[PDB]
């Protein structure tokens, strides 16, 4: 069926549940052996999220190797994607040292420092143009070099330092402040905006290396970025728009990172985002 048709037709029956778990039944499930390796205990925010093995991401590195993050890789759509969870105290060298080995522009943060009253992630990144970090662990250095605050996100520039080699590059930091901390926004408006610029940075373009996004778990708010991204793409690359499926377009998601989209009203609002996002690219 079409996208807003099908929405309708899932509203006015109530079955957002069924589908959801639909979805959920016919998953991928591959193996994650490292993620749960006892020396990786304190790499792993959660214990039931974990990277598949084929498809983790690699730290160059001989002693561990090991960051719970995922290769996303669209292949009709052309796009690639690292979604990874908020890093942890012990693992913001690691998350650095991925930025820096995978080639990425541009870093997506879609959850806030604090929510609901406890940490969701590590504050991974500084807060003054003064005050540089050094992750010794890595040998990098991360410097704020400026900030610009606005209404529904943050976009920050750091400058990523390899002390090894002394080469440098800029990193930007898009940071989605105002998603609730119960529920999913009443409105796209917002979070489309923020997609769209992202976009207009490059940092999702392949003279890059791949995005690397974020949130506290990496599959929720995360699935729900790329995979509105991603069905859009395909309706401006396809000679039918109407034929592009958001259900299948996550299955094919889920066979590189579990878990994507965790719950049924995280699925309407993807649905929503897709449908608003269609008339805009045009009108
Ligand atoms: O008939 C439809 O459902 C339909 C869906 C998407 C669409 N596009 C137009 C071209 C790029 C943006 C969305 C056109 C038609």
């Amino acid at each position: 069926m079409e996208m807003e048709k099908e929405f309708e037709q899932i509203d006015k029956s109530g079955s957002w549940a069924a589908i959801y778990q639909d979805i959920r039944h016919e998953a991928s499930d591959f193996p994650s052996r490292v993620a749960k390796l006892p020396k990786n205990k304190n790499r792993n925010r959660y214990r039931d999220v974990s990277p598949f093995d084929h498809s983790r991401i690699k730290l160059h590195q001989e002693d561990n190797d090991y960051i719970n993050a995922s290769l996303i890789k669209m292949e009709e759509a052309q796009r690639s994607y690292i979604l990874t969870q908020g890093p942890l105290p012990n693992t913001v060298g690691h998350f650095w040292e991925m930025v820096w080995e995978q080639k990425s522009r541009g870093v997506v943060m879609l959850n806030r420092v604090m929510e609901k009253g406890s940490l969701k992630c590590a504050q991974y990144w500084p807060q003054k143009e003064e005050k540089e970090m050094i992750f010794e662990d890595t040998n990098l250095k991360l410097t704020l070099i400026s900030e610009d605050i606005k209404s529904y996100y943050t976009v920050r520039q750091l400058e990523l330092e390899n002390l090894t080699t002394q080469e440098t590059r800029e990193i930007l930091h898009f940071h989605y402040t105002t998603w609730p901390d119960f529920g999913v926004p009443e409105s796209p408006a917002s979070f489309l905006n923020f997609l769209f610029k992202v976009r207009e940075s490059g940092s999702l373009s392949p003279e890059h290396g791949p995005v690397v996004v974020h949130c506290s778990a990496g599959i929720g708010r995360s699935g729900t970025f790329c995979l509105a991204d991603t069905c859009l793409l395909l309706m401006d690359k396809r000679k039918d728009p109407s034929s592009v499926d958001i259900k299948k377009v996550l299955l094919e998601m889920r066979k590189f990172r579990m878990g994507l989209i965790q719950t049924a009203d995280q699925l309407r609002f993807s649905y929503l985002a897709v449908i608003e996002g269609a008339k805009f690219i045009m009108g």
